[PDB]
RNA sequence: AUGGAGAGUUUGAUCCUGGCUCAGGAUGAACGCUGGCGGCGUGCCUAAUACAUGCAAGUCGAGCGAAC
């Protein structure tokens, strides 16, 4: 019914008071099964209870992400902290593959038309954050042509 | 619109302007070389570098004086 990618459960190795404190950040995307980025992070010691509380609290970040006709709309970027990303378009009968950063985010987009690109670094905190960056900064067919406020076919 | 766009760099993590140390192809090329065979092309790119040369291109009377 949803979507959730755990991708890990960041640790720490606190150096308190107390011998050796266990704190696991389980990592999981909040996405909807549909075209929406999604991303939260717990610090329960619990994981299951802790990736559903960064589901159940951080829910409202996803963006709605359209399609034309089996092909991203615009080729968008993402300049929100270190880590980027990019909108590559492809055919709607294709598919993914694996190397490089995050997998859910067009994975989350059932359209197999979408590359997901994310240079930046490895550091999974802020290449998700460029990602909705640019999610949100999409140009579609009609909300680019409510900009010029003509025709459709006016604007392109 | 066949539709660009990595980082670091600054606290103990940082965002953000800014500049390049650095994820590539190109390299009229040479290069230390392990450079099987070859179609095709460029070749004092460093050099209007100095000067012994082989060396510019020979002929003709329908119009005139060889021995022929």
């Amino acid at each position: 019914e949803f979507e959730e990618r755990v991708v890990t459960i960041n640790r720490v190795a606190k150096v308190v008071k107390g011998g050796r404190r266990f704190r696991f950040t389980a990592l999981v995307v909040v996405g909807d099964k549909n075209g929406r980025v999604g991303f939260g992070t717990g610090k329960a010691q619990e994981v299951p209870e802790a990736i559903k509380k960064a589901v159940e609290a951080a829910k409202k970040d996803l963006v709605v992400v359209p399609r034309v006709e089996g092909t991203t709309p615009h080729t968008i970027t993402g300049r929100y902290g270190s880590g980027s990303v990019f909108m590559k378009p492809a055919a709607p009968g294709t598919g993914v593959i694996a190397g490089g950063p995050v997998r859910a985010v067009l994975e989350l987009a059932g359209i197999t038309d979408i590359l997901s690109k994310s240079l930046g670094s490895n550091t999974p905190i802020n290449m998700v954050r460029a990602t909705i960056d640019g999610l949100q900064n999409l140009k579609n067919a009609e909300d680019v042509a409510k900009l010029r406020g003509k025709t459709v076919e006016e604007l392109y």
